[PDB]
């Protein structure tokens, strides 16, 4: 046996199908996905950029969720994101937020000892 | 029988919201209300510590936070962060930090892998 660089599997479509296949096992083949997508696009044309950055938003961001590219994503658009208008994006989530709680855990609460506990403080 | 409160009274009040919270620390969630906190606080702080709040808030629960599907809100303007060249530059970055988890995580167990040796004799 004769063993490859990390490098040289990335760079090769042969090898790099295969090790998909090992973390599909793992069910990561995102991961893999990811980093296809990703050189695809730097060497893609100006025209194909918009479907192309748009197939991978539906893909990795909605359609799967592995964290690590999260992380990344929201580090490098923090200041896109909220350089300005910080107050109206959080105001945005909140309200989602607010909904959530409202429709699916205070209704629980109510039924909670915690909160039996809570309106038997007449002292 | 019982005094009921409205989903509305609970969070406006510290001591009904605290309580609010535990209940949901049980069922480890309690960083919903915490981001629903800290977002009042933001919209209601003086204008001098806005940025720093933003920045520090955007770290708890975009970066280092797990318990937020923020993204459901905000689709459109996450999009709108990727469009032409930030797009490139941002992906780029993503990749680099995607190449180091698969090289320094999985790489090694593929290499001792059934799958390699079965490459291997080909």
């Amino acid at each position: 046996q004769k063993i490859l660089q990390f490098e040289d599997i990335m760079t090769n479509p042969f090898y790099r199908e295969r090790f998909g296949t090992y973390m599909e096992r793992i069910d990561k083949r995102a991961l893999v996905g990811f980093w296809e997508s990703a050189e695809h696009l730097k060497n893609a044309n100006k025209s194909e950029i918009p479907q192309l950055v748009s197939e991978m938003y539906q893909n990795f961001f909605v359609e799967s969720k592995e964290i690590s590219v999260e992380k990344s994503l929201y580090k490098e658009i923090q200041q896109c994101l909220v350089g300005n208008r910080g107050i109206e994006v959080f105001s945005k989530i909140q309200a989602d937020v607010s909904e959530v709680l409202r429709e699916r855990y205070y209704p629980s609460f109510l039924v909670s000892d915690l909160y039996e506990k809570l309106m038997r403080e007449e002292e």
